[PDB]
């Protein structure tokens, strides 16, 4: 029943039971909350972080504790990754996409910062600050609301009243597999007033970060970073892809 607050992790805190001496991770917020929450309970899933419960005191939410960190400190600044860790990853993150939008949830904030490792480096979807419900009774209701992150966010929600929340999440993680293979972010925003967006639009791949990726994670890229969310590749297509199958 007693937890103790060692120390700050991020406000979020690592807390250990007094008994059993198990980890968890406290978020502290005083007064979106509640939506947190109520996304929160609906989630189980071993690429998704763990939601233990709450106490209304200032609110305080008990998630599991991942001591793996956030993915972006596993990223090489213009380096990355060795491929095989990237691709590890991305199977992962791929797993955690499928299952939210299976139960119509959209994380709407995918980014590094927002993957963290457990102890066996496996990779955990976290915070629903931001997510919402896109998918209900069998029904699928667009966005019409700005979330995110520039450089993670994709295209059309910056150029359209409404826009599917799937493949915004998609080109998220498109964006998320180039930081792991390149080190860098490809763009501030995906915006034609933006000179390195521009020139992936055209092709010219010998540009960083483009120039350091191998061509099969990068036809792929090809495939997710593409401007049209209809044309966009869709997740059980890139569970085909050559990359994505290639033994690493
Ligand atoms: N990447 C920053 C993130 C780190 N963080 C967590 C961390 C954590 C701990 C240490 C370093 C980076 C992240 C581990 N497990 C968690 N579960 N829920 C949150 C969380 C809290 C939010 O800030």
């Amino acid at each position: 029943e007693d937890w103790d607050l060692v120390q700050t992790l991020g406000e979020v805190q690592l807390a250990v039971n007094r008994v059993t001496e198990e980890a968890v991770a406290v978020k502290i917020v005083d007064m979106n909350i509640k939506k947190e929450i109520c996304i929160n309970k609906m989630l189980n899933h071993e690429n998704v972080v763990k939601f233990y419960g709450h106490r209304r005191e200032i609110q305080y939410l008990f998630l599991e504790y991942c001591s793996g960190g956030e993915l972006f400190d596993r990223i090489e600044p213009d380096i990355g990754m060795p491929e095989p860790d990237a691709q590890r990853f991305f199977h992962q993150l791929m797993a955690g996409v499928v299952y939210l939008h299976g139960i119509g949830i959209t994380h709407r904030d995918i980014k590094p910062e927002n993957l963290l490792l457990d102890e066996r480096d496996n990779l955990k979807i976290s915070d629903f600050g931001l997510a919402t419900v896109f998918r209900y009774n069998n029904r699928e209701r667009l966005l019409n609301k700005m979330c995110g992150t520039l450089p993670y966010v994709a295209p059309e929600l910056l150029k359209r009243r409404e826009f599917h929340a799937e493949p915004v999440d998609v080109w998220s993680c498109g964006i998320v597999l180039t930081a792991m293979l390149a080190g860098e972010l490809p763009w501030d925003q995906p915006s034609d007033s933006c000179q390195e967006y521009s020139d992936w639009k055209e092709k010219k791949t010998y540009l960083n970060p483009w120039k350091k990726i191998d061509s099969a994670p990068l036809a792929l890229l090809h495939k997710i970073l593409v401007e049209n969310p209809s044309a966009r590749i869709t997740i059980p297509d890139i569970k085909k892809d050559r990359w994505y199958n290639k033994p690493l």
